[PDB]
């Protein structure tokens, strides 16, 4: 069900390798300097797990809370921001979960986050899901696929090496053939990591 | 019809870029040293276009005739070989056509070669076709394809840059969405030359 489960599982099927997932939620707020440090003080009482840093790059103030859950191989960030210079100040609270590792259950972790969200924000907020991943650099997989596309392009018998693929084949498409040591062939396809070689009856030397 | 036409056209359709084609034919023969130089002498009379080199890396002798047709952007090699040390010698004549350029007509060139073959060998011989080619290194084409596979993986709106692709999309698959400046979206796919990023409703910063 959860967008996390779906995005993940969709990415695998599409051969995307997952490097990192993050879940985040944000709540706009309106905070005086005074209210800001009040909120910070409450956050430090309620969520003792975080290590806090206050940063003030003017005219803005940032309370950044940080914590990594080693048991669950997951990281959290709670961040309160206000822009200091305004008699109608724009502020927000941001809650963020992150990991470099696939969790036991994509669904239990999303439902957990959503759950914690309500405790932190005391309101139902939009939850943002973002996955990072990479494509498979194994040049053996692309070499082999095209080989087949070509084989079918035409209409076998086979190989495979470090960065190499070769095929012998047959089709009732041409006059010529050769029989030698058990068997009987008239098309050679050869890819190398990109190089293509196509020959009738064989690619010679 | 000709295997050359077919191999070529099959390769293009399969996105293989052709670097080089070669056609060749070979005829086993049986040649005394004396008969070998006789044959060479006849070849030099009959085919005045070739420049000849005799090479003798023992105990074998090689007459290599070479000629490039600038009008037809095509190259020829006629090669007579005998192994010198034997009182039953194994010899052959090899005729070879080559080009780095696609010809006006794959079919007219194969039929031409076949034709010349009969004049040279005075017998019908097996004709060997071999193409060399490369795969498209334009990383833009693979980035875009996977993007779509992913888009359909899920169920848009679009971009494209030097080595980059991004999409905004929508599906009735989840609760959330956003409307801002004309339009309405809840999936962002982003590839970079390999990097993948997938987000709901948007990939933020």
């Amino acid at each position: 069900l959860t967008p996390l489960a779906q995005m993940a599982e969709g990415m695998e099927r599409q051969d995307v390798s997952i490097d990192k997932w993050t879940l985040h939620a944000k709540q706009n707020l309106s905070l005086t300097e005074k209210e800001f440090y009040q909120k910070v003080q409450r956050l430090k009482q309620e969520y003792r797990q975080y290590d806090w840093v206050i940063a003030r790059e003017d005219k803005m103030i940032k309370a950044i809370g940080t914590y990594t859950d080693k048991k669950n191989r997951t990281s959290f960030r709670l961040q309160l921001v206000t822009t200091l210079k305004k008699h109608n100040p724009t502020s927000y609270l941001l809650y963020e979960q992150m990991s470099l590792e696939t969790p036991d259950s994509w669904n239990d972790t999303y439902e957990q986050f959503e759950r914690e969200t309500l405790g932190i924000f005391q309101e139902k907020v939009v939850i943002f899901t973002c996955l990072n991943g990479h494509l498979d650099d194994n040049m053996n997989i692309v070499l082999q696929k095209k080989a087949n596309q070509l084989l079918n392009e035409f209409q076998v018998e086979h190989v495979v090496e470090p960065n190499f693929v070769s095929i012998s084949a047959f089709t009732d498409e041409w006059e010529e053939y050769i029989m030698t040591s058990k068997h009987k062939m008239n098309l050679q396809i050869a890819l190398r990591s990109h190089t293509v070689t196509v020959g009738t009856p064989i690619v010679t030397t």
